[PDB]
């Protein structure tokens, strides 16, 4: 599914990401914009042979099992394909685990490079939340 901006903001709030580990909602919407363009079916191969999946481009090296990432872990205990669903629940519960891990949202290179320090509140402008 390709989420609408305000549509994703509302689902992310409802699932408890607004200010999760101190990251306001616009941070999360911003990260999804630049990771997936709001498309739950986004997949992208990394140089290390791992793959990123879903609206938040959660990676198979640590976080999900795709059966084809040597030496990998599955810390969120999910098939990577569950991150592709139009239901963002597995993605959100997995993001919560990732962002508590130490480096916060820096774990999303696109967040660090494209969202961090910007007017991320713009990503939730106009939304009834
Ligand atoms: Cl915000
Ligand atoms: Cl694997
Ligand atoms: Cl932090």
């Amino acid at each position: 599914k390709v989420f609408g901006r305000c549509e994703l903001a509302a689902a992310m709030k409802r699932h408890g990401l607004d200010n999760y580990r101190g990251y306001s909602l616009g941070n999360w919407v911003c990260a999804a914009k630049f990771e997936s363009n709001f498309n739950t079916q986004a997949t992208n191969r990394n140089t290390d042979g791992s793959t990123d999946y879903g609206i938040l481009q959660i990676n198979s090296r640590w976080w999900c099992n795709d059966g084809r990432t040597p030496g990998s872990r599955n810390l969120c205990n999910i098939p990577c394909s569950a991150l592709l669903s139009s239901d963002i629940t597995a993605s959100v519960n997995c993001a919560k685990k990732i962002v508590s891990d130490g480096n916060g949202m820096n774990a999303w290179v696109a967040w660090r490079n494209r969202c961090k320090g910007t007017d991320v509140q713009a990503w939730i402008r106009g939304c009834r939340l």
